[PDB]
């Protein structure tokens, strides 16, 4: 998989938009992920105590850590499948010291599309939402293989 100039694009320019509100889109994301899958929610310590989403959209700490996140993944994709260097650390940290399954981040993309579908229905039509999809497979892909080598 490498995706097309084309499909690049339309990643790019949907990204664009969701930087207009990285807080907001953050916020729905990581809401969204705990809610469809609640064991994601367990690997964070930081906010395993939040019980409702009314409490989880108070929370001005998940917001900051929807900022960090959001950004990193903007910065991998804006270097359009050149990304060594970004996930190299990401992968680190999330095999050996976060310890989230490759299928955490499958229900991650899961909910970063539901998000951007929900909030730029008319820059996230159909052929976004495949290039994006594409997009976020690759990055699945090359992070499972440096899992594969740190042996998780
Ligand atoms: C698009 C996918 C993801 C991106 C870009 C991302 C990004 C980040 C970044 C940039 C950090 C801070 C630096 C670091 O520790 O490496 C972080 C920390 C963390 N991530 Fe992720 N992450 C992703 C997926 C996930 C998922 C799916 C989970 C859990 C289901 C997870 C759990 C955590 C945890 C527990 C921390 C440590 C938070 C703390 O206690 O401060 N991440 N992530």
């Amino acid at each position: 998989m490498v995706l097309s100039e084309g499909e690049w694009q339309l990643v790019l320019h949907v990204w664009a938009k969701v930087e207009a509100d990285v807080a907001g889109h953050g916020q729905d994301i990581l809401i969204r992920l705990f809610k469809s899958h609640p064991e994601t929610l367990e690997k964070f310590d930081r906010f395993k105590h939040l019980k409702t989403e009314a409490e989880m959209k108070a929370s001005e700490d998940l917001k900051k850590h929807g900022v960090t996140a959001l950004t990193a993944l903007g910065a991998i994709l804006k270097k359009k499948g050149h990304h060594e260097a970004e996930l190299k650390p990401l992968a680190q940290s999330h095999a050996t010291k976060h310890k989230i399954p490759i299928k955490y981040l499958e229900f991650y993309s899961e909910a970063i599309i539901h998000v951007l579908h929900s909030r730029h229905p008319g820059n996230f039509g159909a052929d976004a939402q495949g290039a994006m999809n594409k997009a976020l497979e690759l990055f699945r892909k090359d992070i499972a293989a440096k899992y594969k080598e740190l042996g998780y």
